């Protein structure tokens, strides 16, 4: 009798990629030093590393935000750049139509 596994999941940088800002990047992608390009899963119109989408989405806007007030305890959620829309009817913006 007898039993065991085996399996250890593990990946780093990628030295191009972390060099790489150009969006329109055409360098063959290779096993450790490059990998292929991809497009922003949001279609926001930018294009990226698969291995820095990860880090992309970060900054990307369309990325699913949370309303800027989410400390007061807005339950409603959109894109970064698409928060304000929401915003002018939120009701965590205590912001009048005061003019003038
Ligand atoms: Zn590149
Ligand atoms: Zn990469
Ligand atoms: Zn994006
Ligand atoms: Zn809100």
């Amino acid at each position: 009798g007898s039993s065991g596994s085996s399996g250890m999941e593990e990946e780093l940088q990628h030295s191009h990629c972390v060099n790489c800002v150009s969006r329109r990047c055409m360098t063959r992608p290779e096993p450790g030093i490059s990998c292929d390009l991809i497009g922003c899963p949001l279609v926001c119109g930018a294009v990226f590393h698969s291995c820095k989408a990860d880090e992309h989405r970060l900054l990307c806007p369309f990325e699913r935000v949370p309303c800027l007030n989410s400390d007061f305890g807005c339950p409603f959620t959109m894109a970064r750049n698409k928060v304000a829309e929401h915003l002018e009817m939120c009701p965590a913006s205590v912001s009048g139509p005061s003019s003038g």
